[PDB]
């Protein structure tokens, strides 16, 4: 019904109007379980990295958000060691006008410009706020270590 119809539509829109540096789609035949990839944004400390994600759509999609997590380690104030993502639209600010394409754009922007006042990893938030050249150095080191 409504969830599968929206997931098929959002997959066709992704495929017809591809992003430049993200991909997402069903793992196999299960339309509710997707994988995504995001290339580290150019001019970010993640540049050259490839980051994998898992996406689980709920049965009442599009009226509740997908559950999205990283499976690649990343140094970021809003992503923890389990890959959990602190992002407003995946919790309190979800709307059925959002789509998986818009979620991927939002995650890309979050990698480009973190929310350190809503952290999952307090020390990374503190270094982001107090010493940005050090933050960028470490995030580049972790990109080389885990995402290449």
């Amino acid at each position: 019904g409504m969830a599968l119809k929206r997931i098929h539509k959002e997959l066709n829109d992704l495929a017809r109007d591809p992003p430049a540096q993200c991909s997402a789609g069903p793992v196999g035949d299960d339309m509710f379980h997707w994988q995504a990839t995001i290339m580290g944004p150019n001019d970010s400390p993640y540049q050259g990295g490839v980051f994998f994600l898992t996406i689980h759509f709920p049965t009442d999609y599009p009226f509740k958000p997908p559950k999205v997590a990283f499976t690649t380690r990343i140094y970021h104030p809003n992503i923890n060691s389990n890959g959990s993502i602190e992002l407003d639209i995946l919790r309190s600010q979800w709307s059925p006008a959002l789509t998986i394409s818009k979620v991927l754009l939002s995650i890309c922007s979050l990698l480009c410009d973190p929310n350190p006042d809503d952290p999952l990893v307090p020390e990374i938030a503190r270094i982001y706020k107090t010493d940005r050249e050090k933050y960028n150095r470490i995030a580049r080191e972790w990109t080389q270590k885990y995402a290449m």
